[PDB]
């Protein structure tokens, strides 16, 4: 009776069982989808190592392995580390697990551990991941500081990229057509008005995410807390029009407490209305280290 010889199965490190992959909790409620907690525990003892996992609720799977595409192929020491997947058409994204979180989590609760210098070298290393993502001809869409992951008191990397596109060789921007829900209070005025995602889009939210830094991410003075109050916040469907406007008229978000004038100028040089006028990655960098010694 005839059957099939089985070659030597070459066991794949960046393959994850299902059965195996035991949910622990929800870390987060992204755009498309769910970021959970788990433990890859095949030897089903508890002893498994913790990873962050990615999945859709139940069309939307090709942004999501797009993502895994992109992710898969960045290394860099401020880049969250891509550990693999799990297949089913359905697929899940397995991430490196930080148990800090994002700053969002972790800034209200250790003000007393992080200082002006801690906060300017985050800034470095936010710029750093974001200049090589750049270089690789990409736009992030979702640079906040509830993006930004805390891998220890000294380290920070980028912890999600399920906005990134890839602006196209000889082009300067990427045009979105699925605008919705977008970040409105982190984004520039070409992304706001003509849907235009240049590399100068991403430094303009940097300079949000970095205002965010600086108020050890309150959320009583964040990004969009501050720019209801200068626009009103009972506008509905005329938030975004508003918002548009208001940048128009040179008005910024103001100085965050205790952050001294040569921070906020650097932060300023981010919010230059038109993209051919802002700031760089790279010119940032220079700019924080020059602060630090
Ligand atoms: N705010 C979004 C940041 C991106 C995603 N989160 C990730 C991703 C990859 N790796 C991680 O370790 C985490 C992570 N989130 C945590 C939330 C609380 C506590 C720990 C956490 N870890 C979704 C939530």
């Amino acid at each position: 009776i005839v059957s099939e010889k089985k070659p030597a199965t070459e066991v794949d490190p960046t393959h994850f069982e299902k059965r195996f992959l035991k949910r622990i909790r929800d870390l987060g409620e992204g755009h498309f989808g769910k970021v959970e907690l788990c433990r890859y525990d095949p030897e089903g003892d508890n002893t498994g190592e913790q990873v962050a996992v990615k999945s859709l609720k139940p069309n939307h799977i090709a942004d999501l392995k797009k993502e895994i595409e992109i992710l898969r192929n960045l290394y860099h020491e401020n880049i969250v580390k891509y550990k693999g997947i799990c297949t089913e058409n359905g697929i899940k994204l397995i991430m490196e697990f930080l148990p800090s979180g994002s700053l969002k989590e972790y800034l209200p609760k250790n003000k007393n551990k992080i200082n002006l210098k801690q906060q300017l070298k985050y800034a470095v290393q936010i710029c750093k991941g974001m200049d090589y993502l750049g270089s690789r001809q990409y736009v992030h869409r979702d640079l906040a500081a509830r993006n930004v992951l805390v891998e220890s008191e000294h380290q920070v990397k980028i912890g999600d990229f399920g906005l990134t596109k890839a602006i196209e060789t000889d082009k300067e921007y990427y045009t979105v057509k699925d605008d919705r829900d977008s970040p409105v209070f982190w984004y520039a005025p070409e992304c706001l008005m003509q849907s235009k995602f240049y590399i100068a889009s991403d430094v303009w939210s940097f300079g949000v995410t970095l205002h965010e830094l600086l108020t050890y991410c309150d959320s009583d003075s964040s990004p969009m807390a501050l720019f209801l109050k200068m626009i009103g916040p009972t506008h509905g469907q005329m938030t975004v029009t508003r918002l548009v406007n208001t940048l128009k008229e040179g008005k910024r978000l103001p100085c965050p407490p205790n952050c001294p004038d040569e921070v906020y100028q650097l932060m300023r040089k981010c919010w230059e209305f038109q993209p051919s006028n802002r700031t760089s990655f790279q010119n940032l960098i220079e700019g924080f280290e020059a602060l630090l010694k």
